[PDB]
């Protein structure tokens, strides 16, 4: 009791009913139904049928499908090279290797201060009426892996999204050209609830197939886990948080260092919380988070990512010499601690006055303006290469006095400072 | 415009212009936004007024008050050696020095894994109906600075609480004994909203007074800052304001080590996400989270574990500053890393078990799964009134790492293993 397996609907079935399943390999399972849809059935292990399966092929990239893997782009049915199982119990393709290499997001708030690393669970922490989806959109079309031998793919999964802003994605993905490396799953709010739950399992497995059996680094974007939750919320329990676990388990470097599975799940605070109680998704926050701040949003900054509450637990693995540029951490640390103080001094100005501040504190204050204005703010079609990211850093690091530059080495300064 | 709290000496009207004498004597302009019975809120852009003053004295510590410094414990008025500005424009007593030494909070999930350092701003991220208020009380009772020659004190601050909770706090703080080190500021939801927003200013001005002028390490606790936002929101006839984010900055400025190093002001604000959202939108309190945050998770509450602090989301940025070798204990960091990873792994394997069954698991994988179970049970779970010393905290960490095999213990130096692992420890 506890787990779930998603099975093909061969016959109409009831509730709490004894039935059989023909697994991906074989191991026959004793289970009971929980809920049903039109083609999919959920069964808790501990008539005769078989698991719902994903048509795994390199022909998945370039095509758009629904949560159950049904086509949406008007095109044909996906021709399956293999017939893999949804819940990632097929190969067990992950290694006992720590996430190491670097992935470029294009956004400097991430790439600079909270670097994303090949195989990481870096969620975006957000709320309603915030541009999180449009950040995820920007990642999908701008993401790449500078240097790596392996091809790069993106798996974009949407859950509980409305028609009007479903066409948003459909248009964006095609009119950018970044479809030819991206498998896109869409799940409508109007779509069956059981189809929502299976969506990320279809998304992750598609990436697992690609990363392992075609040795490529794959980045998965799950837009709003909260919406995944509200479908599970309504499903009718002692699986509440362990189900979440089965989703954040599927992250890291695959067997044979060539490929990778990386995640950016969006977690956002709901429209209503009392009538629809939202679980703490804190289980997903283990390798850091990317905080989106309403404060930066209200002063007209995109992307409104507050770097301070944000971090990447594995950044130090994917930065510096060879991976990026050796002065990466040197700049990051300085930019962080720099912006950190300038921001706190913004309180000190309100207390004592603009004309009562130290000249030291004023150049720190103004730095916080510059960081938000010139570094944090980038266009929606601005794909800042890691060099620029670091360079824009240096440009604003010139404003604060040199003898106040935190802990950097002279060699890092004298060479890379204008 | 930024709001300044003014001593009511004269009747005032809305939008009227005033000239406030400062803590030193630099007269400044502004206009009236709102007022209480005896306090006036003024935004800086003929009448001259004085700033609100705190009845500052060593003679505090023991008495409970209102957010205006008005006695609640039936005792006398506070006899002030000096009445200094509450807006912080009295001293600026903070030094250009990074928070260093350690604070014994008594809780493992904080002390061990997310160590609290003197002068830090480490919030407790919570939600509706979580034990956050209980954690605060436990910290207040237990907190200490071992070894440190500076006298330790705790300043407690309540915003928009209820009478039930007011009796919960007052009663505890008295009988537990932690009052002869505590200045308690209590403000309940029926005390004018004007006094609610002044409450943290008072608490911080008391903290600033003790730390600087009396060589003190002071710990400030602001309970539920989402209620403070609620008072900011519903302010005057003149969705959240513009000065809202800027106003919080006047609070999270006031923390750190005092001039001359002989004292500090440490900050534990409570940030709890509310019930509704279309009514009461959630504020961007991310202005506070800069030096880490402590996360209390429902998952652990629902399983019946106090304190329900999840260490994986939790963090302290400046932990390294007050930990190990005559600070806590040399091994400390080598234990934290190994516990964190061992819990992170286990936590993951609670999923893999639901994918391929309990039996269909690896030998090593089963051990980390069981570790993740022991972590919550014996390292996370601690009594409401047990003050675990760092030595205890870490030795518990050793009694838990024994369950894991030695060849898997990697985030730790071997010179630490042969010295401290119960199977070796000669
Ligand atoms: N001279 C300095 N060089 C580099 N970093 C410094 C210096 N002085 C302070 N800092 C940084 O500032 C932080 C001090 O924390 P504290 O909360 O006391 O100040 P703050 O609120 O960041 O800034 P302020 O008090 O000026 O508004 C430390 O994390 C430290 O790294
Ligand atoms: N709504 C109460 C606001 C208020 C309260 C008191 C005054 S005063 O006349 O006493 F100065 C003025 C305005």
């Amino acid at each position: 009791a506890g787990p779930l397996i998603f099975v093909e609907k061969t016959e109409p079935v009831g509730y709490n009913e004894i039935v059989n399943i023909k697994m991906g390999d074989g191991t026959v399972r004793r289970g009971q139904v929980l809920d049903s849809s039109a083609d999919i059935v959920v069964v808790q292990v501990f008539f005769t049928g078989e698991t719902l399966k994903l048509p795994a092929s390199v022909d998945l990239l370039g095509r758009i499908l629904s949560g159950s893997g049904e086509p949406r782009d008007g095109g044909p049915r996906i021709v399956p090279d293999q017939l893999l199982d949804i819940n990632g119990a097929a190969m067990n393709p992950y290694a006992r290797l720590p996430p190491k290499d670097f992935i470029q997001t294009g956004i400097s708030t991430i790439d600079g201060t909270n670097t994303l690393v090949r195989g990481q669970k870096l969620p975006i922490f957000s709320a309603s009426g915030l541009p999180h989806n449009e950040i995820a959109l920007q990642i999908a079309r701008q993401a790449s892996v500078p240097g790596s031998e392996s091809a790069f793919a993106v798996v974009f999964a949407a859950m509980g999204i409305t028609n009007e802003e479903a066409q948003y994605f459909m248009s964006d993905f095609e009119k950018t050209g970044a479809l030819e490396r991206a498998v896109v799953f869409l799940n409508l709010a109007d779509d069956p609830a059981v189809e929502r739950i299976v969506t990320p399992r279809m998304a992750l497995t598609a990436a697992e197939y690609l990363a392992y059996e075609h040795g490529m680094h794959v980045l998965v974007i799950l837009t709003d886990i909260t919406n995944y939750a509200e479908a599970l919320r309504q499903m009718g329990p002692g699986y509440m948080y362990t189900d979440l676990a089965t989703l954040y388990e599927r992250a890291g470097i695959v067997k044979g260092a060539k490929g990778s599975v990386t995640q950016i799940p969006i977690l956002s605070m709901p429209g209503d919380d009392i009538t629809h109680p939202i679980p703490d998704l804190s289980g997903y926050i283990t390798e850091g988070q990317i905080v989106v701040a309403r404060e930066l949003h209200r002063k007209g900054i995109y992307p409104p990512i507050n770097v301070l509450p944000s971090l990447s637990r594995l950044m130090n693995s994917g930065i510096g010499a060879g991976k990026t540029r050796e002065d990466h951490k040197a700049v990051s640390d300085q930019m962080y601690a720099g912006y950190a103080e300038g921001r706190d001094l913004r309180g000190l100005v309100a207390i004592v006055g603009k004309e009562a501040l130290s000249e030291r504190d004023t150049k720190f204050l103004e730095f916080a303006d510059l960081f938000e204005d010139k570094f944090v703010r980038q266009g929606w079609n601005e794909n800042r290469t890691i060099e620029d990211t670091l360079e824009i850093g240096w440009q604003i690091l010139t404003h604060l006095p040199e003898n106040q530059l935190g802990r950097i080495d002279n060699k890092y300064i004298q060479k890379y400072h204008p």
